[PDB]
């Protein structure tokens, strides 16, 4: 290639009053990006071609980013997103606050819990009819109509911009709705756009793929294209063909036009389906990372202040190459979702054993520079457990464990569970943290005994999310104790989608009464803020700060380490017992031997 000629045509759009900067970033990162598109276009005869177009349009895009934005891509530091301060929210704009201007007009509620990082699930405009909540992606361009307008999407990235939050945005880059403009331009016979998807004339070529393929068919015959195409997902939902230039190309320029209107995170959907390859899985594929990190070297250059985030449930030891394997590591992904600790977090309680959290946090792949973890307890979707599938056959430490009867406590399938959930290898569940951790059940029976447990257990739960290096994201609604919403049950297009059993709308009169210190969601509220605005306070749980377990033999308990100064103890039982000082070494203070009363959670500064 000619370095100079490709630079050229990116610093031709760019304004003479911010050229150097981005130009300077451009210098040092582009190498990088030119390898990695290489590796995947290189051999294409049409690739210089296209790169030289695609550089100017990105350039062009760049000169564009709002000068606010600009000046947030320069002052704000690398592992910005690791510090202490930083507590996530994740919501539905509409289950919110009906419309992207009521969200912003609820900042203050955000505000006031701590929030720094609000992931706002799918809001740009979705498939006609049938959506997966919005996963089918119509427009990345656009916000969905019912929600707002771009308008309103960069009034609401300001005001939060101003209360220090940061919005994270889906970015579903492995498969788009079927009424997509490129969509529609293939049913129309548009030759150009119909191989912007994976399409056959006939199960020829379909059939070896799913030879080696795993079970999500893989393919939905479509009348208009009158061709199978390859359809991860649901059947509306065709996958984009990444080994085509012209898609990696309009999807880079597709994410950074979000960049500038205010997306400062981008959750990374189904990523490790990106590249197929006949004769494997099409799964985590190697140019999958390799795209990944084409995509992060594009924000390096033109909009450095954004994250990306992998969101790739599975277990933790399939994490680390997001961060970037060998050469690229720490050039990839920021942030991972830590799923196999969410679901350790509730296997743990259910069996009351601490020392399955040992296991996981003993094992956690210790954090690149600069990247970190997402924790959290629950989320839009079912828990899934057989991310839990090695841990739980046990090693050396920790006696094996069945995620089959975690399963079934949770949905309330054996005698004398606290747990309301509901069954979506195992079988997932729904149902949300209230309901799952036993606040539902004590509400039903009017147990105020067994409430103030239920409140113990929630809590325990989040305190451990909250120590972690990384962003912990609280579910809307959790901060009140919110239960299950049954009425998607008594509704027309729902009741074929369990998991709107914790897909509810929030309640903001139950959120003003978290004013009221003595009733139930005053209470998990204040001591929520409580671990919080600790968290804040310690720099010690800062992402670039070690995290690790200490061995102890009593299985009802767990000890997290932050540093070499923080402590966090647990006891997932309920049974009062302690911890003796000369098992962890300390000594220190009490934050805001041991005694842990049932489910409780201690933090100490062992120094
Ligand atoms: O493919 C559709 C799925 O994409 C992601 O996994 C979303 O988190 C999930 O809610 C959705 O159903």
């Amino acid at each position: 290639i000619d370095p100079p000629a490709l630079r050229a045509a990116f610093a031709g759009p760019l304004d003479p009053q911010h050229a150097e900067v981005l130009l300077s970033r451009y210098d040092q990162h582009a190498s990088r990006l030119l390898d990695a598109l290489h590796a995947l276009y290189g051999q294409r005869a049409d690739y210089a071609s296209w790169l030289a177009q695609w550089l100017g349009e990105v350039g062009d895009i760049a000169r564009q980013r709002p000068q606010a934005l600009q000046t947030l891509d320069s002052t704000r530091h690398a592992g910005w997103f690791g510090q202490p301060h930083m507590l996530g929210y994740s919501a539905y704009a509409d289950r919110f606050a009906g419309t992207l201007q009521g969200v912003a007009e609820r900042v203050p509620y955000l505000q006031e819990l701590g929030v720094r990082y609000l992931h706002l699930l799918p809001f740009l405009r979705a498939r006609a009819g049938d959506n997966d909540g919005g996963f089918a992606v119509s427009d990345y361009g656009q916000v969905e109509p019912s929600l707002g307008s771009n308008d309103d999407l960069v009034a609401l990235t300001s005001r939060l911009r101003e209360a220090g939050i940061s919005l994270c945005a889906d970015f579903v880059l492995n498969h788009t709705a079927d009424d997509h403009a490129w969509a529609q331009a293939a049913r129309a016979g548009d030759a150009r756009y119909l191989d912007y998807y994976h399409h056959f004339a006939d199960r020829t070529v379909p059939d070896r793929y799913e030879a080696t393929l795993g079970q999500v068919g893989n393919f939905t015959w479509v009348d208009d294209t009158a061709q199978w195409m390859w359809t991860t997902f649901y059947p509306y939902q065709w996958d984009l063909n990444w080994s085509n230039p012209a898609v990696f190309g309009d999807m880079a320029l597709a994410m950074l036009r979000l960049a500038n209107l205010g997306v400062e995170a981008f959750r990374l959907d189904s990523t490790a389906y990106l590249w197929k390859r006949i004769g494997t899985d099409c799964m985590n594929q190697s140019e999958a990372h390799t795209l990944l990190v084409a995509l992060r070297a594009v924000t390096d250059i033109v909009a450095p202040a954004v994250v990306m985030k992998a969101e790739a449930i599975v277990p933790m030891t399939q994490l680390p190459p997001y961060f970037g394997s060998g050469v690229d590591e720490g050039h990839e992904c920021h942030l991972a979702y830590h799923s196999t600790l969410m679901a350790a977090g509730w296997s743990a309680l259910a069996l009351q054993r601490g020392d399955i959290l040992h296991n996981v946090i003993a094992h956690s792949p210790p954090l690149p520079r600069h990247c970190a973890w997402l924790s959290y307890v629950r989320c839009h979707d079912d828990i899934g457990w057989n991310v839990l599938q090695h841990e739980a056959c046990g090693n050396a430490a920790q006696p094996p464990f069945s995620l089959r009867d975690v399963a079934r406590f949770y949905a309330n399938a054996v005698p004398g569970s606290y747990a309301r959930g509901e069954s979506f290898g195992v079988h997932g569940t729904n149902g949300m943290a209230a309901a799952l951790a036993g606040i539902q059940a004590a509400q039903e029976a009017g147990d105020a005994a067994a409430l103030a447990v239920a409140v113990d257990r929630l809590v325990l739960l989040y305190a451990i999310a909250l120590a972690m290096p990384g962003v912990p994201l609280i579910y809307m609604g959790d901060e009140l104790a919110m239960v299950n919403d049954p009425g998607y049950r008594d509704d027309p297009h729902r009741q074929h989608e369990g998991r709107w059993l914790h897909r509810p709308a929030m309640d903001w009169q139950l959120a003003a009464q978290r004013h009221d210190a003595k009733s139930l969601s005053g209470t998990v509220y204040r001591r929520l803020r409580g671990l919080i605005r600790q968290r804040a306070a310690l720099g010690a749980l800062a992402a670039d700060q070690a995290l690790a377990s200490i061995a102890l033999n009593d299985p009802r308990v767990f000890a997290l380490t932050r540093g070499d100064s923080f402590i966090a103890l647990h006891n997932f039982s309920d049974q009062l017992l302690d911890v003796e000082l000369a098992a962890i070494g300390v000594d220190g203070w009490t934050l805001l031997s041991i005694v842990l009363p049932p489910y409780g959670v201690r933090w100490l500064q062992r120094g």
